[PDB]
């Protein structure tokens, strides 16, 4: 796959320093009338919601295979009264009574910088076992009940990448005239402030709960939320924290809850008209009436000011495309099915993946980027042309087609099938994720770029060697050759038809979103 196997790099520890003063700086909030209607309306959805306890059991069942006092995740899976006895020893610790957390570097891998300069690892932050399986118990039915209600369409978990075009491209052809752009603010994380994680604590307590439920919440929310220490793996003292942390379950929802809460009544302030958002952690995307071009943009600044006082990284761009937007480092694209009919799909610049698959060949991972990536990017041409095919020549020459993997989606850890890819795509996109063509030049360029740059074979060649893998799982039969037929149609010269798959007949799937969570499903 990749030759300039030198700008493929990982983050590692050396790099903590960079990343420690980028995450270190004073907040300072200001209320509104917007912020605080937003909030009353929050809590209106939130208090209809009734949530329930996990089990130990329950919790424990939720914790991964290999996830990180004396027991493991293997321990905790099984059941094991050390383990069960630890737990309920926090759980009630948690009942009658700040805590401590781990603070460790990131390790993943990207590509050097556009016109040079390599990105801090990021920092990660989570009790140990014994508390994160409490976290389950008390929150777990909670981070995956709450968003949904209180934020509705807005809240972008809620959505598979399919679902997630239409609601796009739908809102935006919705507007008489419509607006757009996306807004990354500056670590999220560290603008969290105290006083979010209470407001979110308070939206959790509208809920309809358990006794104990509110009091676990509550001391989770004070002993583990609002902050506390941080020690590192050998075991001194890094300091204190009085924000997000990143590897708690709540972490994705607190976000995402917050994020809404900030943008939704910015987007008051700005006085913008009919404001749609998608919110997903802390990247937003807004959809709106336009008020003019210099209005927009005047009302963009206003947005801004309104974030900050409740900041961004580049200043926020007024859009008149949807294709021109970008959040979640993907933009909406363009292709054509087998009848011309246009459909639109969602991509993104193929360096992260690619440079991800590379460092999958050399070093065989805890997590399988590239089958992600498939299953998320499926109507892609780069995830179709390199991706499906470079991986699945390797699981034929290893003899693999029948490993189930270990899959991450939106945090949540799965166990996918390589054999099954075919009705999962024809699901999560439709039977047009097999038939698409015609992308657009610059999607096209992008991606014929993006190779150079890295050094990996022209698409021309992929197709080769995809009519090699396609006949070779035709020749296997089942649900290999189906792979064959499905997956690569659109490599040979004459086409196929491809009826709709029988077994394609997948929902806890887009329901919520558990990054730095520890979820298994
Ligand atoms: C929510 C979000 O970030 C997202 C939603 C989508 F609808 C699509 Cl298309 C892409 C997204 N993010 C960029 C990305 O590269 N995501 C992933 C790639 C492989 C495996 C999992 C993810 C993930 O976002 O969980």
């Amino acid at each position: 796959l990749l030759r300039h196997h030198n700008m493929v790099y990982a983050t590692t520890s050396r790099s903590a320093g960079l990343r420690q003063k980028k995450v270190t700086f004073d907040r300072l909030q200001v209320l509104d009338d917007h912020y605080r209607d937003v909030l009353k309306e929050m809590k209106a959805k939130a208090s209809t919601v009734k949530a329930k306890l996990l089990s130990v059991e329950e919790a424990c069942k939720l914790t991964p295979p290999h996830s990180a006092f004396g027991y493991g995740a293997k321990d905790v899976r099984n059941l094991s009264s050390k383990a069960v006895n630890h737990i309920h020893s926090v759980w009630k610790d948690l009942l009658e009574d700040p805590i401590d957390t781990t603070i460790m570097a990131k390790n993943e891998v990207f590509c050097v910088q556009p016109e040079g300069g390599r990105k801090p690892a990021r920092l990660i932050v989570f009790p140990d076992l014994g508390v994160r399986v409490c976290e389950k118990m008390a929150l777990y039915d909670v981070v995956s009940t709450l968003p949904q209600v209180v934020m509705g369409s807005s809240y972008g978990f809620q959505y598979s990448p399919g679902q997630r075009v239409e609601f796009l491209v739908n809102t935006w052809k919705s507007k008489k005239n419509p607006m757009g752009f996306s807004y990354d603010t500056r670590c999220f994380d560290s603008t969290v402030t105290e006083n979010d994680i209470r407001v979110e604590e308070s939206i959790y307590q509208c809920c309809d709960l358990a006794p104990e439920a509110r009091q676990a919440i509550k001391s989770l929310t004070e002993r583990l939320y609002i902050g506390g220490p941080l020690t590192n793996s050998k075991g001194q003292n890094c300091g204190y924290r009085r924000c997000r942390a990143s590897g708690v379950l709540t972490t994705s929802c607190g976000n995402t809850l917050t994020c809404y809460l900030k943008a939704s009544a910015a987007c008051r302030a700005a006085k913008l008209q009919d404001c749609t958002m998608l919110v997903n952690g802390d990247d937003l995307v807004v959809i709106c009436e336009s008020a003019g071009t210099q209005e927009d943009a005047a009302s963009l600044r206003v947005f801004t000011e309104a974030m900050t006082r409740y900041p961004p990284g580049d200043p926020p761009q007024p859009e008149y495309d949807l294709e021109l937007i970008t959040s979640c480092s993907s933009n909406v694209s363009v292709a054509h099915d087998a009848s011309g009919k246009r459909v639109y799909y969602l991509t993104r610049d193929p360096t992260t993946p690619l440079a991800r698959a590379a460092w999958e060949t050399a070093r065989h991972t805890p997590v399988n980027s590239w089958l992600g990536n498939i299953i998320m990017y499926a109507p892609t041409l780069w995830a179709r042309m390199i991706l499906m095919t470079h991986f699945f020549s390797i699981l034929l020459a290893q003899e693999q087609l029948e490993k189930a993997l270990d899959c991450q989606i939106y945090g949540a850890c799965y166990s996918i099938e390589p054999l099954d890819l075919p009705q999962i795509i024809e699901r999560l996109h439709g039977l047009s994720a097999f038939s698409l063509h015609s992308y657009s030049p610059g999607e096209i360029n992008r991606v014929a770029s993006c190779l150079r740059k890295l050094g990996v074979p022209p698409l021309r060649v992929w197709r080769h060697r995809a009519r090699s893998v396609r006949a070779r799982l035709l020749s296997q039969g089942g649900r290999a050759a189906t792979c064959g037929k499905y997956l690569f149609n659109w490599a040979v010269k004459t086409k196929l038809k491809l009826t709709p798959i029988p077994a394609a007949s997948l929902s806890g799937w887009f329901v919520a979103g558990y990054s730095g969570g520890d979820i298994y499903h």
